[PDB]
């Protein structure tokens, strides 16, 4: 019993981190096999960051520029490219450590953990969701950026996020592998908003139902609705719509507890309207959207 | 910027993770050196637990008993002991993954990082903290005991905690490496309560700190008290009394915010009497205590 934000094991991951300087900016790198992946701003000034050309900048950049270091000995870059706003440096060693891995752009709603790196040393680790607007709501301190973002199905590291930028509201943008940015971000210090950070309905379901597994049953009420009356009062609090896919993917947690998606939906309607009275739910005081159904199964079912 | 519930990176400990079987009973060991530690209820029948003689129950026990496997490769078990509630089985090798290491016991309000496994195998890893009342709230399934709590000091994990019994109000308990139990717990199935889970004063305090230094501000009042005062409110809302020993160790929070620690906690007496009024601190709807003064500082400057 107990439920938990719970992060992947980082090993695989602390495995492929370095430490990437170009003049006097250090940040992380990602080294699988014989390629060092880190953000293109790794080339930039502060000055530099207020409005970059990467290609002009790029051109008084050699392969000698890039100094990657993993633990206290040097790697050796025989190539570099930009790719979006990652830069590929190929160097003449494979990672030994290389874990079986896979690039993948996620979708809003989709939970990651990251591995917070300082100079290539990792620093800790916490479970993030992509927000529907396309930011994460990470820990992020002058260093960080070329962190990462991952999944793990058994023994394959799915890369899904490198840290990039942080808004000037605080909250965090970056790209997936390929260096292509979650959301309409650029690698620029520049005046850039999120939207409306909306709640994942579909994960607050499942975080309920992770809850009545728990024993936490206090919310349960008698009542059911339909899609269509849940997404009126859903649009009203800011959450996302739930669509017949959501509905599809809870099944297997509706089945286990017996209660039906519509009712759990109308379970949360009265939350939404009502508050939690200064009551909790699974020790939050408010509606949790950071776990995915598939993270719930998996935690309440004890996957490794 | 941003603040997140963080734990170690747990590659170290991943690296030390076995599963140990006697008979029917599957579940973790931890080795480190030529010895693997595990709860020694691994010798119990579900029956046996409700009024296990380990003494006598260990008699009928040989090292080929203890079945200790490390990915798929099985350890020679040479030796076995019981020290407290811990088994320490003593194979024919050295972990050659054994990190630098210690064995500590923590104190109520400490907070540590929790590597949930299950057979020998990482699921995830998350932050706890030793309650006032030496349980934790945790995420442990069947097969999850000999999971272990620890901390990381640059290259140094210092093991705090070892996971053996589920309490029936479903919170946790569990054991030093040394097999001694947090609190009055026993690795027996009977009738165990935990007393009242007061909060942590100090970690509240040091996280109202790590929200000022990100931006949430909205709490901080025109108001001062002094620790008699304050605990006085302290005492009616079920917290931890705050010691000049806390005060002193929130010094160096107080230096960087400029916010006298009895400013802050007249700030906190306020949000107890007054509520939180629908708002958030740090995305939380109540006052989390869960971050040590240590943590706060490790995260706000960014130590690896």
């Amino acid at each position: 019993s107990g439920f938990r934000k719970m992060a992947f094991p980082s090993g695989k991951v602390e495995g492929c981190m370095v430490q990437v300087t170009c003049g006097t900016t250090t940040l992380n790198g990602l080294w699988l096999d014989d390629v060092v992946y880190c953000p293109r701003h790794v080339i930039c000034t502060s000055e530099d960051m207020l409005n970059p050309n990467y290609e002009d900048l790029l051109i008084r950049k050699s392969n000698h520029n890039f100094l990657v270091q993993a633990g206290n000995v040097q790697l050796r870059v025989i190539g570099h490219s930009m790719q979006n706003c990652v830069l590929k440096l190929k160097v003449d060693t494979a990672n030994p450590k290389t874990p079986k891995y896979k690039f993948v752009r996620i979708q809003p709603g989709q939970t990651f953990s990251v591995l917070a790196c300082y100079n290539g040393s990792p620093s800790g680790v916490y479970q993030c969701a992509m927000r529907p607007n396309f930011t994460i709501k990470g820990s992020f301190l002058n260093g960080s950026c070329g962190s990462v973002g991952f999944n793990i199905d058994y023994d394959c590291v799915s890369f899904c996020y490198m840290h990039h930028m942080e808004l000037p509201t605080g909250v965090h943008a970056g790209t997936d592998l390929e260096g292509n940015f979650y959301g309409p971000f650029v690698d620029r210090q520049t005046a850039q908003a999120a939207g409306t950070d909306t709640t994942i309905t579909v994960n607050v379901l499942a975080w309920l139902y992770a809850a009545v597994i728990n024993g936490d049953r206090w919310f349960l009420n008698r009542f059911t609705t339909t899609l269509n009356d849940f997404n009126l009062v859903a649009m009203k609090y800011n959450y996302e719509p739930l669509t017949q896919d959501h509905v599809d993917i809870l099944g297997p947690l509706s089945a286990q507890t017996g209660i039906a998606v519509l009712d759990m939906c109308a379970s949360l309607k009265e939350l939404l309207q009502n508050g939690m009275n200064g009551r909790t739910i699974l020790g939050s005081a408010l509606l949790e959207d950071e776990f995915t159904p598939f993270d719930v199964v998996r935690q309440c079912s004890g996957v490794t």
